[PDB]
């Protein structure tokens, strides 16, 4: 029933495609055309929030609206026929075994809908993508063929329904909003230019411009229009069924024609063709966004001309194929090898589509937030390394002086926005994701200098972590953080980031966990500001803080940088530079935090202490060994049943979330992740941890869940509670988090534990029958097995990087190669190998595992390594081997440079 | 080919229903459940903004979306068949000449759509209508018959898409909120019952539960259940096309089922049964909102035993047949007669509507704003006069101290809410609306004492009509205007009234005439607060004014007051009782205005003067004949041609708007209604107007247009010119200001042009070829001829009051009953009649005018009246003749009492 792999490059093929509920493939380009395409050819077309050239949707409208792309035949003895099965007398086959012969193919990055009426002897190919150009556009391509043994006379209309304009206009104002519509047609097809706008930005000219053209193959225009939507579908008509089709009207506009006041569509009439036995025609469609009036005259040049978007469409491919190609994946499993392809378009996905505009992401605007800021530098720095640096330093901008961030951000190179208006939420976590995008970049690229940058802070009228409200500040102070006289401060990026972890470590609630604020990770955990504590994330902020320790040792060992140019008021947090404070002490430490806030609120003096690198390390790793023996000594628990793990989690009344309790034992996948992830977790309690997932949250049906039930609401923890057990937040295999446990697991050695959890990912995503997606990793696998808010899930992200740097184990320690394979016997291939071609020091490498023993992980080590034919000398032979970054770099520019690592089993 | 009327109580009949987009009916109650419903059973349904039983819908919805009310058959040899024809098979017949035949009929209040399948023999009726019970309900009944020889086999499927949540959900987390959906199956149907609710109120616990129940005719509960919307449909399918009912799958689920996190459908599977030649089989369904689990019990026993779907639908229509018969219209004009019944609804409609949730009507989230507040009395005097008196006296709650208003209506009685966040509009037309109800409320009922009760003043943060924030507010002030003491300031009505019509006076632009703030009555014209004017809302302004004085002297000629009490600062706005100034000076009255506004803000001092009633009559006469001569001076315009008008507007710029234009002169309805409402227009002006009316605004397709074509957008006018021309507020035929025109001529005795104007309103919503609409007035007519915004409009309180008040001719004069007919010959019936039912001083009157003589209107005059057959004698000869209340207010209270007018020449 279920998708199959065509050729080698990822392209796929799905049989009678529309027996599916829900399905959708994704369009896009870097210009900001933004497309979602169904096997009947519905979905959307947008630019933004404010710009939808076809109606806004979400998923129930993927079934429940007629208004498909669509694309007519009138065949002579037949009658009106959709091309992509979307007319009423189509549908109405469904589930009368009578349906006609139908699929999707798909691949980097295009999608085809094919059909055939056997009554007739007429077969549909139609072939949708989004040009690589600099143009929002996207293409359609509708090739007709006569499969029958006599002439067929058809007659096409092409049909793609407008909307042209906000989705604030859905239905609130829908009507009144369509009296503003301006309809010009001119040779090629149909422009609607609104007169004037009316939505959340108030009311205002319109000079946006949505446009459908068309011509035959050979460069015919159309015959004529119905430009105005009641009179294509016809009194009484609709658009799976309207009379201009159906009844094969003559059109109702030329050329030169204007009409004002209605709801557009782009019905283009084609001129009527006698299509010879074993021949065909091919018709081309474009739909296009401007700023102002189409140049119908360029784009009829550009896209509709003979041979245009064939030459496009390749285009297409060849730059899909050159960002992919990055990472490739070689091993014994073929099928998750491509499926592994599309999880590596995914990150891009979510950066160009903003994680918005597509059906079931209903209320995305195309923004990002302060984690997306982080997260989308894990992909590029694998695929597209380049601009990584300038994101991390410009990032850094956001952070305020007590550790928080803006959270609403701007157009601007590092431009962050205050909204003085609405009481903004603090993500607790929001300071710990940094340091861990950061360190991964220090190790990849060496460049360690990053770190003595200089960036300003984010400053507006929220101060104490919001927790009130400066009277002092104005507009002509400016958005960043001023000194005693005046000036805009600035500090290191390593300033930033010991501000970021220290903060949090202070910021402890009752039971001396770190408070949760308005949430962590889990945004669904937002019932808990008052008393919540995330344990979850102090782990992470633990775990950072022993991190940041021996990177301040590494650097004076490798920089010789003996001193740390830190704001003075800092001074007061790294107490055990002067008179340390009591950490045993919740009332001592919050307190502290109270003096620092006041040191710092509103303004800075200016004044920077040079301290000695190793008494700052000594300082961090005081708080870290603190951290680790408090969550060790007192958040490890126990079931009656015998099983035990991390409490992720103290709740709004003061009390311990998880745990036993009536109706079952409460446990969360958060809780345990990061405690492995980051070493707080001994290896006995990993063993233990995972034993406590595999018994409490390791579904049978729906794999790793993200918690345990909880009986109903929970007013006191978090609205994901709401959500129906086995749904989003509550209680799903939520891939993100449980990408990330396999990771810890890797990283921990525990590496067959890793493997079945990233096998379950896989085995779930590609079990279509349930699934009923697409190739891709999910957002989540739900209660029923059903993939939800597919492609552009961070959560792939995630997978590819733990797939490169963890799985096959090439990854950077200090700009240096580490190579350490953490590959099970059953990933080489039949001629026991596997491989992963990737971007290292900006040389593309092919790192090539041979097993030729066939030894499990656990029974092979490094018997030798050779690169572009030569031994290379490895400065380590236990964990695994340590290339310098001098040997890579010396390698040509040009090609993929191979890298043989041959794996030989152990003695004694 | 349009609908037919049937019989004499205003039901009508369309055949081929489904063939005309857009359609669709209302379905409403007192306990607040708002219905639409299409020829296909498509619409929606709501308890308001937040609570959509039904998917909540635009137009467009009405053909694109599948998700209808729905009633499945499954015909062995045939299959899955729809009975008010949405199916996917069914859809495909349309426009090619093989459509099954249906029809609409619909009455007060009450739908029924049928369908015959030829093919398989069968026959359905399906009966919508809410119940006039305490409950928040729809419901359905379907009968099937079997028209053929042989026996059929059927198994039925109702099916109500349910959508259970906020209007704010449509797309915003549609899916996210579906997640928190909790779905209960019981013996007789459906609950979803949200576990929380996200919308723009913030996230929040839910208890609101949207059922879905039913039963076959003798009480016999389903047989089964698909509560899933995606299992019902199946995968791949559609609710026009859902697997469940094309497969004949066994249901899903029993009573006693929960299902959590899925968007549900009353899917409710009914026994297969075997239906004989000729017989039928009946099914109800009933369509639940409560503000909590609902009683199915209760419900079922109530709804859905044998024989309580006919016993509520019988008093359904007892209760709308009560509510209508106050006010009935009896002419030579028959069609127009009962078409006017059904314009008699539309203000109840509205009211219960709250002016929303109705399919064109997108954006309504079911308030009531300022002009509401007034406008709804209309309608309520002549058909439910009780609260009249007590919504007046708390409406003046709102008003300030500038004579500006609030513009957020609260919950309670006299409740206003302070908007804070925006710096809100003014529109300048809101203080001159009040009056004009007002004095209809005097003249009906007599009550002139309403003028002298006490009533506090609306304070928030916003001060000289919103020009500037108080600097010394707080939320500690409260909503209401202190004095000086500390005390909440209390004046008279009169008071208030005085205020809100002396104030636009002075607020004078740089032409003379009064501003027009952030817009008058079009709320179009949004784009000039800096240098627009309303000279159209200044001659209302000059007319209030006159009447005002008018009103004073016969108060002291009737009550025999000689004084008014008045807060002392207001004194400096009576200029005339003290030191006056130049009222020929913009820069005179603009500053005594602001002196006047300096003196109440923050507060009042509390203390009041007595002033001479005659003295401030004088003072009104002064400045309404002051605005009169400056009208006539300065704002009669003539174009090159040689018509003549006057001006309504100038613009941002400060240019006149109005006349001689490059690419076609430029003309306002509204410019006009009030000059000539009013006297502003002499009786030449007048003729004049109408002239250049029927010449630059009279068009023969579409009727009488609010405005001529302006060339493109005009930013320095309003949003209004960026509608396409012919709709809405640009220059389509708007019902409402037509309607008032008429008004306007009428009461100026411009009867033959008056008639033409109601008239023109009438054919052109009656001709269904063009209007596409059922019985009614829509709020307009536009370019294409199409009827837009039906049922809620205000336009039929004022289509009501005109048919009854000018041109029947029974109206109030101070609580006595005037008669003065103003209907023209042909309006008489076969017998020489015409006759209004309609109800004054607490009795029902049949007011008969014999016209034996066929004398045209100004050939005829009140020959003899004569009640319950006596003579009743008249205390006037000229203008009509006047009834005194007392003979009215001894008639008998039970029953119609007629009153003959003889008319001849
Ligand atoms: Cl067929
Ligand atoms: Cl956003
Ligand atoms: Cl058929
Ligand atoms: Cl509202």
């Amino acid at each position: 029933k279920g998708w199959k792999f065509q050729g080698e490059q990822g392209e796929f093929r799905l049989e009678q495609p529309e027996h599916n509920s829900y399905l959708y493939f994704p369009l896009v380009n870097e210009a900001g055309m933004m497309s979602a395409v169904t096997p009947n050819l519905h979905g959307e077309i947008t630019s933004g929030h404010n710009t939808f050239l076809m109606e806004p949707v979400s998923a129930e409208s993927l079934h429940n609206s007629k208004a498909s792309r669509n694309f007519w035949v009138f065949i002579e003895g037949y009658g009106a026929w959709s091309v992509s099965g979307n007319s009423a007398r189509q549908n109405a086959a469904r589930f009368t075994g009578e349906e006609e012969r139908s699929a999707v193919e798909a691949g980097f990055l295009w999608h085809a809908v094919t059909r055939e009426n056997e009554k007739a002897g007429l077969k549909a190919r139609t072939v949708s993508f989004v040009p690589v150009t600099d143009d929002k556009i996207e293409l359609m391509r509708v090739t007709l063929t006569n499969t029958g043994n006599a002439p067929l006379k058809l007659t096409p209309t092409a049909a793609i329904p407008l909307y042209g304009r906000s989705a604030d206009d859905l239905r609130d104002h829908r009507h009144v909003t369509s009296l503003l519509h301006r309809i010009f047609t001119s040779e090629y097809g149909i422009e609607v230019q609104p007169a004037l706008s009316f939505d959340e930005r108030g009311h205002r000219v319109n000079k946006v411009t949505y446009g459908v053209f068309g011509a035959e193959a050979g460069g015919t225009a159309p015959a004529g229009f119905f430009p105005v939507t009641e009179d294509f579908i016809g009194e009484g008509g609709a658009l799976d069924w309207p009379e201009a089709v159906v009844a094969n009207r003559e059109p109702d506009a030329q050329a030169g024609t204007a009409v004002e006041g209605y709801e557009a569509v782009g019905a283009l009439r084609f001129a009527p063709v006698e299509l010879a036995p074993g021949k065909s025609v091919s018709y081309v469609v474009a739909m296009v966004i401007s700023g102002d009036r189409i140049d119908v005259g360029r784009y009829a040049a550009d896209y509709l001309a003979a041979g245009r978007f064939d030459a496009l469409l390749e285009q297409n491919r060849a730059y899909w194929r050159d960002k992919l190609d990055t990472v490739r994946f070689s091993s014994g499993d073929g099928e998750q090898d491509l499926w592994m392809k599309w999880v590596t378009l995914q990150p891009i996905l979510r950066r160009l589509y903003g994680n918005s505009f597509l059906p079931y992401h209903d209320y995305g605007r195309g923004g990002r937030g302060w984690r997306d800021l982080w997260q989308d530098c894990l992909a590029l720095m694998v695929m597209e390394p380049a601009e990584v640096r300038h994101l991390l330093l410009n990032n850094y901008a956001g952070v305020r002086m007590d550790g928080s961030n803006a959270t609403i951000i701007g157009a601007g190179p590092g431009e962050f926005v205050a909204d003085r208006n609405n009481i903004p939420r603090v993500w607790m976590d929001h300071g710990a994701w940094p340091l861990m995008t950061t360190l991964l970049y220090l190790h990849q690229s060496g460049d360690l200098d990053l770190l003595f940058q200089p960036q300003s802070y984010f400053r507006d009228v929220f101060v104490k972590r919001c927790r009130e409200r400066d009277a002092s500040w104005t507009p002509e102070q400016g958005n960043k953080l001023l000194t005693a006289d005046g000036q805009i401060y600035e500090g290191t990026i390593l300033e930033h980031i010991l501000l970021q972890n220290i903060v949090p470590f202070f910021n402890v609630g009752e039971h001396g966990n770190i408070k949760l604020e308005g949430a962590d990770w889990n945004d669904g955990l937002d019932l808990a500001p008052e008393r919540g504590e995330s344990v979850a994330f102090t782990a992470f902020y633990a775990s950072n803080l022993m991190e940041l320790s021996e990177l301040l040792l590494e650097l004076q060992k490798r920089t010789g940088k003996d001193s740390l140019d830190i704001a003075e008021e800092m001074a007061l947090l790294l107490d055990t530079l002067g008179k340390p404070i009591s950490y045993d002490s919740i009332q001592e430490k919050r307190s502290l935090l109270d003096r620092y806030y006041d040191a710092v609120t509103p303004r800075v003096s200016g004044k920077k202490l040079l301290l000695d690198i190793r008494k700052v390390a000594e300082d961090l790793k005081r708080k870290a060994d603190w951290a680790v023996a408090h969550l060790r000594g007192s958040e490890w628990i126990q079931s009656k049943e015998g099983y035990a793990w991390f409490n992720g989690y103290y709740n709004n009344d003061g009390e311990r979330v998880e745990g036993d309790h009536p109706d079952g034992v409460r446990m969360t996948l958060t809780g345990q992740v990061f405690a492995i992830m980051g070493g707080v977790a001994t290896d006995e309690q990993t063993e233990k941890i995972s034993q406590a997932v595999n018994r409490y949250l390791k579904d049978e049906r729906i794999g790793y869940r993200l918690n345990s039930r909880f009986g109903g609401i929970q007013q006191n923890l978090g609205r994901a509670f709401g959500f129906a057990f086995g749904h989003k937040e509550n209680g799903a295999m939520f891939s993100h988090m449980t990408v990330m446990y396999a990771n810890a697991l890797y990283k921990r050695g525990f590496v067959q534990e890793g493997f079945e959890v990233l096998d379950s990912i896989y085995r779930l995503s590609a079990d279509f029958e349930n699934s009923r997606i697409y190739p891709g990793v999910p957002e989540y696998i739900n209660e029923r097995g059903r993939g939800m808010y597919t492609y552009l899930t961070g959560s792939a992200s995630w997978l590819l990087l733990t797939q490169l740097t963890e799985v096959y184990g090439v990854k950077g320690r200090f700009g240096d190669l580490r190579l350490e394979p953490k590959l099970v016997q059953a990933q080489f291939d039949g001629s026991g190998e596997a491989a992963v071609e990737t971007l290292f020091a900006g040389r593309m490498l092919r790192v090539v595992y041979r097993n030729p023993q066939a030894a499990e992980h656990g029974q092979y080590r490094v018997d030798s390594v050779s690169l572009n034919g030569q031994s290379v000398d490895c400065q380590n032979d236990g964990a695994g081997c340590l290339i310098g970054r001098s040997l890579i770099e010396a390698l040509p520019a040009d090609g993929v440079h191979e890298l043989i690592v041959t794996l030989g089993r152990n003695i004694s």
